């Protein structure tokens, strides 16, 4: 229905600790750390990730597949216990 006014920042980067594509959402001055992890990205993409350059590739070829997923995540109040946003599953 209504305009929620999730932005999608594009702020992305390799998260070492967690494995993981680290990317950005924003509402209303707050940032929401997004988050897609290793194995999640391989199996959407039907490829196994040895560069973090190739990992950045994959993001972007399903972008909006995955920023779709994270806000719907957002809408449904689907933090984790450190307030962040997990894409565990996606198309």
């Amino acid at each position: 229905g209504m305009n929620q006014s999730i932005i999608f920042t594009e702020q992305l980067t390799w998260d070492v600790q967690l494995s993981a594509i680290h990317f950005t959402a924003q509402q209303q001055g707050m940032v929401i750390d997004c988050y897609i992890g290793q194995k999640v990205l391989e199996h959407l993409a039907a490829e196994k990730i040895n560069n973090s350059e190739q990992a950045l590739s994959l993001f972007e070829q399903f972008r909006f597949d995955i920023e779709e997923q994270a806000e719907k995540l957002i809408e449904q109040e689907a933090f984790d216990v450190q307030g962040h946003i997990q894409v565990e599953r996606v198309d």
